[PDB]
């Protein structure tokens, strides 16, 4: 764990790091959110902002210091503040941003800045390549509604890593923290679909837990089974 | 009502010179017959369908009524989410040679829901309007994804050249007491999605919906106000 400003960075693989940012909430301090940073040849790719613009600027600052390669694009995994709260820092820096079309449609209602480009998905959940050109190792998959209607996931090609975002919680989790915008009928199938889409991922990275094994997927699905 | 026609178990009501509502019924134990409405649109030399009936056999009845009453080929159908009242009859559409379209997400959910997927997937811009390249030759059908509400995948359809907009199961009429939301509803965004449908078709004065007879725009307002209370 490397501290840099108020953020934490953890190398997960030779070309992959987890970024972690924290926000005090009423009655619960320092709520963590994780995203990813990926080195792809001569460029860097980001998955998710931090909670705030200032924190997301610090992600860019850490990249400059520790990797020193331009950030070519970012993908954000749904329209909540932990994932899209720092869009302005990316746009200020000229970084192209991508999100599920539905995330961009929800953004204004959620008080988020929309990404500059929209991803669309085939009926099997895989991103349409016309909408995700030149994504390098980021393999984007829409698993179905679960945590939200718009949640998307990202496999990191060539590594053991798949990012479930806020859809997956770790195997020690006690609840899904599902809310009005969760789809409790389909959550379990969407969680299993993420697992089936990245069948050889052995390190599951998540927004609100430290990385876990594939048991995080199964444990999350089994919790969701009870919500139907 | 005077003017409604019957073919088998189906009821048809003409709403405008080139638009009819189709109504089919499914018996639900303890409650009885539940109506579901869709649309039939005559577009020059062809017919376009919005939504199947609850079953394959009921959907075949729609197509046979079209042949008898309109006698133009059915070019395509749009279906408005992956529930049985809207997609229960996909096999019948396919057997009749009708090209079918649904939200990509509807096609992704269809297998989990016991439904057959449409042959083609519609995708949507960030402003909700369908991407034209996914909706070829749709004529007067203007397809709009208003956001999550009744389900994550619910879509809506305005009929150009008419005063009609179809809210499917997202919109209930101005006399409705509840929304009937289940685990797949998005109760946080439902209200804004209903209002977005109204804003997408701001001149429509006849609102058609799946589970109420046609209403004024009060159906949109009342639906959104009911949804406000679920947040
Ligand atoms: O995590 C997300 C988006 S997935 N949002 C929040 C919002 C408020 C919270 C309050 C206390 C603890 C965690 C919280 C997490
Ligand atoms: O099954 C669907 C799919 S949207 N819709 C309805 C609509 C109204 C109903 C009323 C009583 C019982 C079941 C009902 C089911
Ligand atoms: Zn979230
Ligand atoms: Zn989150
Ligand atoms: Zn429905
Ligand atoms: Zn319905």
């Amino acid at each position: 764990d490397q501290r840099f400003g108020d953020l934490v960075f953890r190398q997960l693989a030779p070309n992959v790091w987890q970024h972690t940012s924290y926000l005090d909430m009423p009655g619960f301090g320092a709520v963590a959110s994780n995203g990813l940073i990926v080195r792809d040849g001569g460029r860097v790719l980001v998955v998710d902002t931090a909670w705030t613009d200032d924190q997301t600027a610090q992600i860019l600052n850490w990249i400059k210091q520790e990797i020193n390669l331009p950030v070519a694009l970012a993908v954000v995994t749904h329209a909540h503040q932990d994932k899209m709260g720092g869009m302005d820092a990316l746009h200020a820096a000229g970084i192209a941003t991508y999100a599920n079309a539905l995330s961009n449609q929800l953004a204004p209602q959620e008080g988020m800045v929309a990404a500059q480009h929209s991803l669309t998905f085939a009926a099997n959940g895989w991103v349409e390549p016309a909408t995700a050109p030149n994504f390098g190792p980021l393999k984007v998959f829409y698993p179905g509604p679960g945590h939200t209607s718009d949640n998307i996931t990202v496999g990191i090609d060539g590594t053991d890593i798949a990012f479930g975002g806020c859809l997956i919680k770790d195997s020690k989790a006690k609840s899904l923290g599902n809310l009005g915008d969760a789809d409790t009928e389909h959550y379990a199938a969407s969680a299993r679909a993420f697992g089936a889409a990245f069948p050889k991922a052995s390190m599951i990275v998540m927004s609100h837990s430290a990385p876990d094994s594939r048991a995080a997927i199964t444990h999350t699905a089994r919790m969701a089974d009870k919500l139907r």
